[PDB]
């Protein structure tokens, strides 16, 4: 329910005031994602999804204030708005599922408790909707026009568990899906989503087959296991600033921002690495004050995931390597996507894998090819003469090659093949042939470049990848096979 202490902080006619509602609930032992969620979507519908003020609407008005270049509106949350969505969320779930049916074994909830709940979030939702819509990851959403994208249902069923007072059911993500965790020491788990656009529903069994498997989509068993205070985070994070395909809210883009800061700041961004990148790609576009460079903040990223996560999350070094894109850091863009493919080397590409295949397959064909293009022009009258870049790209296709090792599909065809030869040829055979292609010689200690092949394929392909002629038929045959 909603207590004074709560109630007391509305009317939210700023982004200030939504910042406190947020601080306030972070010092409570059990913060209301419900509330949050609805407050969340509330303002995002106004500023992003329908920005055009009602005329007709009585209730609901906007709150003027100086616009750094005339005025800006803000929806006002007011208390009888929330409230009364709140209201209809517990009343449909605590009406839906009947607790005394369900014996609570010492404040453990049994898997059939946790599959009626998400069977109650699941059978709320609209027939038919495009699924990658934007602004469909909020309570708001779910309540106003029973549509939630894919992690959305996850974090609803569990937003659902703490409404009926199940403090042991919690979201559990990976770098692309969302699961829960319950029971005692939350070792329990359970799919209460869907994945991917046709691939089938698995909602009800453990996550088991995925973490055995060792797809990316599981993260061979490290994935976040979030506690309520990361939870709060996963929702800062969904926020969606966008308006259009090219336009962003300033305002949903600040408070983002603002929220980030107060989570970062209670130490509950040490533990969840891609916010940690939201907020240094937040800072880039916008630095505050006496905070830390995007930089410090994109290593703090890389730094969470290897403390935490033993170094298995793909995004970190992918957040570093975008910001050294948009600025044309040639090298360390390379080093960045090099460091991304050491760390997929040690998975096997699995079907539902496609969301980080597309990513690698854009870098290794759009993105490296277009950054060597550039920089080959700026030859005529430094990047390509410089052979730790060589190693960095040689580095990153052995990555993808080894990543390749024991999947049960391929990855690397026909296509990738011709942007490696393309790639290779852009720098010159005395630039290639500095780099020294090494398996070591001694193991251990006792009291121009140099690299290490984990891969067969790169491996076999040693020698000609340094010579001075490009055997273009034998490395596409030695890529492809
Ligand atoms: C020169 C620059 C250039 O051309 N390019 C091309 C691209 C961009 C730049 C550099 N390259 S790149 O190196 O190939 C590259 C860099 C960075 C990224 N991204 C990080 C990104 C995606 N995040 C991953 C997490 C999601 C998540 C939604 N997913 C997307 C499909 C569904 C999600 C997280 C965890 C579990 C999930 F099930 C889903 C959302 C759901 C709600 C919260 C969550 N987001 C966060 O946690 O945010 C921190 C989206 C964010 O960020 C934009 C893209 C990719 C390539």
């Amino acid at each position: 329910g909603l207590k004074a202490a709560q109630k007391t902080l509305f009317p939210l006619r700023s982004i200030d005031d939504v910042v406190r509602l947020f601080a306030a609930e972070l010092g409570r032992e059990e913060p209301d994602l419900v509330l949050l969620s609805l407050v969340l979507g509330f303002v995002e519908h106004f500023l992003a999804v329908n920005r055009v003020i009602p005329t007709n609407v009585p209730e609901l008005t906007f709150q003027p204030s100086p616009a750094p270049d005339g005025l800006t509106y803000f929806p006002v949350a007011d208390l009888s708005i929330i409230a009364a969505l709140y209201a209809r969320f517990t009343a449909q779930i605590r009406g839906a599922v009947d607790l005394s049916l369900y014996p609570r074994e010492g404040g453990v909830s049994s898997r059939e408790l946790v599959k009626k709940v998400s069977d109650v979030i699941w059978n709320s939702l609209s027939r038919s909707y495009f699924k990658d819509r934007a602004h469909i990851q909020s309570l708001f959403s779910f309540i106003t026009g029973t549509k939630l994208d894919s992690s959305g249902v996850a974090f609803a069923v569990v937003g659902a568990c703490q409404a009926l007072g199940l403090r042991d059911v919690h979201l559990a993500l990976s770098e692309d899906h969302a699961w829960v965790v319950f029971g005692p020491n939350g070792e329990q788990t359970a799919e209460v989503t869907w994945h991917g656009k046709g691939n089938e529903d698995r909602r009800g069994q453990t996550v088991n087959a995925g973490v055995a498997e060792r797809s990316w989509l599981y993260l061979k068993g490290s994935y976040m296991r979030c506690d309520r205070k990361m939870e709060v985070a996963f929702m800062v994070c969904a926020i969606n600033p966008s308006i259009d395909l090219h336009t962003d809210s300033l305002e949903l883009l600040q408070l983002q921002q603002k929220l980030l800061w107060l989570l970062y700041d209670l130490g509950h961004l040490e533990r969840y690495p891609m916010a940690l990148g939201n907020l240094a790609d937040l800072e880039e576009l916008e630095p505050t004050p006496g905070r830390p460079d995007p930089l410090t903040l994109y290593h703090k990223g890389i730094a969470s995931a290897k403390t935490y996560y033993r170094d298995e999350h793909i995004y970190p070094y992918m957040y570093l390597a975008g910001y050294h894109c948009r600025n044309r850091n040639v090298r360390e863009a390379l080093q960045a996507w090099a460091d991304t493919a050491t760390v997929i080397q040690d998975y096997n590409y699995c079907r539902e894998d496609e969301e980080i295949y597309k990513e690698f397959f854009e870098v290794a064909n759009d993105v490296i090819p277009n950054l060597l293009k550039e920089a080959a022009s700026l030859l005529e009258a430094s990047a390509l003469q410089d052979p730790e870049c060589f190693a960095h790209l040689l580095r990153f296709y052995d990555g993808i090659c080894k990543w390749e090792e024991g999947s049960p599909t391929p990855v690397l065809h026909v296509g990738w093949a011709t942007f490696l030869v393309q790639s290779l040829g852009r720098f010159e055979g005395q630039v290639r042939q500095k780099v020294r292609i090494v398996s070591g010689t001694v193991a251990g200690t006792a009291r121009g470049p140099v690299l290490t092949f984990q891969s067969e394929k790169m491996k076999g392909m040693k020698e000609l990848l340094v010579a001075t002629k490009i055997n273009s038929s034998a490395i596409k045959l030695q890529l492809t096979a």
